[PDB]
């Protein structure tokens, strides 16, 4: 019989900067082993966060180029935003 | 025999406001096709947030009115809070 | 036949505390019912935030003690940071 | 994902007759606790077979009345056929 | 996590023959669709017989060239023995 | 949540022992690897049979002792039966 089931893969990421800020970007390549069978979805949220509070906070998070072998974890803020440390966390599930 | 598995679903909601500052909340409508065979368990988070440093940080997310055909991915600030932008994320498995 | 699958389980819980402000840290202990069948991972984000403007926004949270039984749902802030209000969110999946 | 994927049950039955010839034919309800999801389908073959020589070998089997709670497990021979004992067995997967 | 499970597919396949002696063989292609992942394994046997008692019963069955896709359904008889009736019944599961 | 599958592994065992009878009885230990996590059941048939028309048909066949790590495969004919050759077929599923 025909059943919908997922498999699911999830990690996170720690970025600790200070006493440096950190990059105004992060691309990671992530790896799913073995391969999904099928494309999975992936999301992407912050699990820690270190913003400085002298200028607006801007965060932002994606799952990009996502195949079934894996995809790139990325990060970045924006203009005048300052982060001191922050922990990406990601569930891909197919 | 009998065995515990799930079928997960997920996806995200980009809301780009400035110059206009966020409406103070959204609630939109997430159907699941095919429908799940259990009432799912759903979460949601922020993959991306721009708010304004000139007041407290007030931010809030959920899922309300969760059934086997979708639910109500909602968002709100309150009180003197400022957002600028945000991307919602969300994930709901039986 | 060997295939790839996962039972998910997931929640959230929510620490109101204004007008007194949160605790610094938070540990909270979670099980699994039934348990596992293999040690599940599981990730942590935040669904809700109240973080005061007078210093910077730092909060952390994680899933410590992981096992097919359940786990320590821990969140902290440090140093000056005064966080009001919480909602953290979890998901666990093998 | 959708995945194919099967439950089954199964089962004997046992009729030892002799030293009075089987009857002509035998026709016993089986139920499926709890029932199937889909309507299985089902097959039936003899596990235990004693046929007497002086007249040709004749027996037949099969699965009557198939429905997800369960099924008629039907045997006969025919014409001038003698069978002392047999037993039936059965499979039924969706 | 990794676990095992079988998709299974079954049928019956009925040779009429009497008055006329079923052919010393047959072989009948059978089609899985959809095609299964992996290489089931087949078993047969017999849901109906009927053999003269003149001589010796003498009765063979197998699955042969089994694939994703299919395999033959085969049955034969050898030397003397002469057969009236019979009905194949097979189960294939990865 | 919870669902119904099974796991199945099936099997063949050929005795070719014309022009000499084959041993009324026969015992096969059969594992299964790897276990299986729930005791199975098991059902057997005779895919061939070759019998001598002098005496009464009569064969028998089950599994014995079944465990999660395997089987006994039985096989009997008694009294005055001659059997030539025989082939038991077996499926086991949880
Ligand atoms: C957050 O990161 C995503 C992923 O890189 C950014 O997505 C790009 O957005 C631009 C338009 O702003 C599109 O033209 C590109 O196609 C997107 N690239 C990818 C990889 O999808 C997004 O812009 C970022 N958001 C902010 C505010 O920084
Ligand atoms: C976040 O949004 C949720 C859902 O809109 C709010 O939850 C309500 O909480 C009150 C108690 O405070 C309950 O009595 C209601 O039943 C809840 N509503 C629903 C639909 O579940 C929550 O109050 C909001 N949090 C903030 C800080 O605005
Ligand atoms: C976020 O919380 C985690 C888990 O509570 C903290 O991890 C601890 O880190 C220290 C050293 O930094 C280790 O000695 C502990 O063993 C870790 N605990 C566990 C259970 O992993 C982490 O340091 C916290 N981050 C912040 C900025 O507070
Ligand atoms: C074997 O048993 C099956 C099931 O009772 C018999 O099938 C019936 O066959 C007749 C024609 O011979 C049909 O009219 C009926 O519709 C069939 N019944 C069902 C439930 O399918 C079959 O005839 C038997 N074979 C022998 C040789 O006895
Ligand atoms: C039953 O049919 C099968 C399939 O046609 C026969 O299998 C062959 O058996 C010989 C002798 O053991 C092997 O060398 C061949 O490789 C087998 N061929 C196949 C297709 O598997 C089997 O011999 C038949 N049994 C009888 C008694 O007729
Ligand atoms: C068929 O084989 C089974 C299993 O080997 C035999 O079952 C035995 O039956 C006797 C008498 O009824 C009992 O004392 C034993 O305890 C049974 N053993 C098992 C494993 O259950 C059965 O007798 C055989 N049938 C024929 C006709 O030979
Ligand atoms: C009425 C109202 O919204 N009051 C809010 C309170 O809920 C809390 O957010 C506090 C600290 O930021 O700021 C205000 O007092
Ligand atoms: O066995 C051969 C032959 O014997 C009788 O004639 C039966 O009526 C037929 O159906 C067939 O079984
Ligand atoms: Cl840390
Ligand atoms: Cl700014
Ligand atoms: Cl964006
Ligand atoms: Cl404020
Ligand atoms: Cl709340
Ligand atoms: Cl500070
Ligand atoms: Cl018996
Ligand atoms: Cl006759
Ligand atoms: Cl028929
Ligand atoms: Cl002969
Ligand atoms: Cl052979
Ligand atoms: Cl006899
Ligand atoms: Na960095
Ligand atoms: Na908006
Ligand atoms: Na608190
Ligand atoms: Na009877
Ligand atoms: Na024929
Ligand atoms: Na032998």
């Amino acid at each position: 019989r025909l059943i919908h089931v997922s498999r699911c893969e999830m990690g996170t990421s720690t970025h600790r900067c200070w006493p440096r800020p950190c990059d105004t970007s992060s691309d990671e390549p992530i790896s799913f082993w073995p391969p999904f069978e099928n494309t999975p979805n992936v999301i992407v949220s912050f699990g820690m966060l270190d913003v400085d509070n002298s200028n607006n906070l801007r965060v932002n998070s994606s799952a990009d180029d996502v195949t079934v072998g894996g995809f790139t974890l990325h990060y970045n803020s924006w203009y005048t935003t300052t982060v001191w440390n922050y922990k990406l966390i990601w569930i891909a599930c197919d």
